[PDB]
């Protein structure tokens, strides 16, 4: 099946050539023009195809969040998005990541968020004087974040005039409170927000702290959990600070987080570090998973095994187990990270 | 609105006469035989009316248990419950509760559970050497449970002919493994299961212990994670107690726990001990509240306020905010317990 012959690269978005960079970025565009597939009686905000992978995301993030399913659910998606790009979307090009690591002294310099025409779009409009961002994990103590450098629409870049249609599902707001609508997945149309928060990555996202998370986790649970932030630790991890340093909307959501384009070049990166983390040890390593079917395990489900099925609902794909998700050069997939 | 003369009891079941005893069970039959309002594609399961209230547990466990409408959620459940009652079914008769208590040296002598007649079915065909139920609430290290005198489909009462047709949906076993249906609103007929265990009872639900939570609970956090089970603390509070006593599908699925017919029974306690617990300083507690709209704040949602709507979907009624839901005598309610 993976053979050397069909094996494709990941790439640093760093090592795209201005021409590569574009490709990729009128591909995401293309999605965002396509038709959406999932009914309208299930997710009536749903437009386009993008729209499709932001809904599922939303329907099951309940399920994928603190489980056992977590980076293997999140290795399919991004998997099936990059298949979105080619079959639909006639995308050549190679699956970019975002090195966090570079950019944690000034993200606003930041190759995916200088907010250039070779960028996700960069920063918001400046709001002044905005409260912190308070954080909640279960009924731990709340942190405290830096409200970033931005915080209304963005302002410049291929994605300004790009309509986020769903949520807001648990929307993190500037003084702590916090914005749901009665059900996130109804239209909603309206401009993406971004507030760049180069301190967020200075705790959470530098090349110590991936090191660390690398080579100190000692077993999947202890990676997984150092990833998202174990909940009491006032960490969140690398996964927390690279969705948060965004800031903005939907960068801020737990639920609606693929609704900023830079969802897929940060998965990139979780994906790498995760994969760079089994290959240290394969023979204990590449099949492990530990966990339970839901978010904490609250309710309690079934421990997640090989066996157990997952899906993308109408975003793309179909059902599969995890075994099948374990390896990137086995299964679907048949693709290693430079 | 709420008067002296409209004024309604409830009373220990214990306290009702083997007719009125008869009364409440042939009421909860007919609403077993009444067709269902559910529309089939949203509950394809559904058959009756009482499997209505099921559905909408089954719907709604995630934003119910562990929250702060959890207390009002379920005494608006029941109150509907009981309207259900009363205006299909004929039943004229009072509310029957649960004492847990009384029954807590020996629950197989229990006029809820003792198998005759005027009892909601008693213990389930015995099946020997069960190993232990383990409950991993988040988590914590699991708590240890006996596996009970029963284990299978109920052999005596109303309720041996009774088809349960929801679920299952996060079914604990003996020995620790955990069954869940690939979606649980689908059609699964089946016997109720119990497997009696006064041992639960003697750690959870005795006299001291329910003294205990309303003597010693100072705040409506204290009070109500102290009543459901403090996560860490080995305990899994009254609620669980009375839950997991029965043993038994579904008496050992959060879930689906309405489909054993004691639920109401048992719930009927657990607004009895909170309105005793708000009645000792109606001032302070009369509209007391807290934690948010999701399971243990997994993921994070807004606080629950006053003005926090919630339904129960097709089971019976409207939506309705918390601010009246709080008083027994207010709102909707008119009732006391003796
Ligand atoms: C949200 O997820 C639910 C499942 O949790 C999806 O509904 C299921 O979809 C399949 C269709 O193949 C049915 O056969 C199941 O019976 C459905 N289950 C339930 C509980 O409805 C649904 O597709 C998702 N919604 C969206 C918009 O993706
Ligand atoms: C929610 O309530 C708690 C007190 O229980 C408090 O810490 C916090 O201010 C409230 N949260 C919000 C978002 O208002
Ligand atoms: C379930 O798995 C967890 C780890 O995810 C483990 O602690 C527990 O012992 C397991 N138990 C069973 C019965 O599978
Ligand atoms: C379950 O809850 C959803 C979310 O509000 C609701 O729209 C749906 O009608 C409910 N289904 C049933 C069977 O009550
Ligand atoms: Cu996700
Ligand atoms: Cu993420
Ligand atoms: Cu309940
Ligand atoms: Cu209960």
């Amino acid at each position: 099946g993976c053979t050397l012959q069909n094996l494709r690269v990941r790439r640093d978005w760093r090592a795209f050539s201005k021409t590569q960079k574009k490709d990729y970025i009128n591909s995401v565009l293309c999605l965002q023009k396509l038709p959406s597939r999932t009914p309208a009686h299930l997710a009536p905000g749903a437009r386009t195809r993008y729209d499709d992978f932001v809904a599922t995301h939303i329907n099951q993030t309940q399920i994928i969040h603190y489980t056992g399913t977590f980076l293997a659910w999140h290795r399919y998606f991004i998997y099936e998005f990059e298949q979105a790009l080619r079959d639909e979307c006639s995308y050549t090009g190679d699956y970019p990541y975002w090195n966090w690591g570079a950019d944690a002294d000034n993200m606003e310099k930041s190759q995916v968020f200088d907010g250039s025409e070779t960028s996700m779009s960069g920063n918001g409009e400046y709001i002044p004087n905005q409260g912190d961002i308070k954080l909640l994990l279960g009924n731990y103590p709340a942190i405290d974040l830096p409200p970033g450098s931005g915080g209304g629409c963005v302002t410049s870049g291929p994605f300004k005039d790009y309509k986020l249609n769903l949520g807001p599902a648990a929307l993190s707001l500037p003084g702590g409170n916090m914005t749901a609508a009665a059900n996130p997945l109804t239209y909603n149309p309206r401009c993406m927000k971004r507030s760049l928060t180069t301190e967020i990555l200075q705790r959470y996202n530098t090349f110590p702290k991936i090191v660390e998370l690398i080579l100190d986790s000692d077993d999947i649970w202890d990676f997984q959990m150092t990833m998202q932030g174990v909940p009491g630790s006032g960490s969140i991890g690398v996964h927390g600070g690279g969705h948060y340093s965004m800031g903005g909307d939907p960068g801020r959501d737990v639920y609606v987080s693929p609704g900023d384009t830079a969802f897929w070049l940060h998965h990139g990166m979780i994906d790498r570090v995760w994969w760079i983390w089994q290959n240290l040890d394969l023979r204990k390593r590449q099949n492990a998973i530990s966990g339970t079917g839901t978010f904490m395990n609250n309710p309690a489900s079934p421990n997640t095994t090989l066996d157990t099925v997952i899906d993308l609902g109408y975003a793309n794909g179909g059902p599969i187990a995890m075994r099948d998700l374990m390896s990137t050069t086995a299964g679907p997939f048949c693709y290693v990270y430079l």
